[PDB]
């Protein structure tokens, strides 16, 4: 996997859009993967309990765990691909603690191209989404190869 610096600037400018409400996005990218993929729901203990988009845009435990996500995603996508040390820890985490399936990951891939497109489709285009498509694609393969590297398959 490999993005030109064109790409990973398109990547890097939708992504500053993100920070400026990185509390919105993030509800809107967890409520599109437990709509999307409702299974993905049971892994989180804090707030499996649930169900309707109302309790979901209500939840704090949702709206903080958004923030935390997108917040250590941003991190390593600034680092346009030496992201090592920003991932090694990514990992020994949903490998050994969570148990976080690959294809997950794939799911909220999915929920966040949909949902950048969704509010920023001005900008957010073709060559930006290819791009964005690339840069997560990188980052599943990266924490599978730590996950494999530590013995998890998953």
């Amino acid at each position: 996997m490999v993005l030109s610096e064109g790409e990973w600037q398109l990547v890097l400018h939708v992504w500053a859009k993100v920070e400026a409400d990185v509390a919105g996005h993030g509800q809107d990218i967890l409520i599109r993967l437990f709509k999307s993929h409702p299974e993905t729901l049971e892994k989180f203990d804090r707030f499996k309990h649930l169900k309707t988009e109302a309790e979901m845009k209500a939840s704090e435990d949702l709206k903080k765990h958004g923030v935390t996500v997108l917040t250590a995603l941003g991190a390593i996508l600034k680092k346009k691909g030496h992201h090592e040390a920003e991932l090694k820890p990514l990992a020994q985490s949903h490998a050994t603690k969570h148990k976080i399936p690959i294809k997950y990951l794939e799911f909220i891939s999915e929920a966040i191209i949909h949902v950048l497109h969704s509010r920023h489709p001005g900008d957010f285009g073709a060559d930006a989404q290819g791009a964005m498509n690339k840069a997560l694609e990188l980052f599943r393969k990266d924490i599978a190869a730590k996950y494999k590297e530590l013995g998890y398959q998953g």
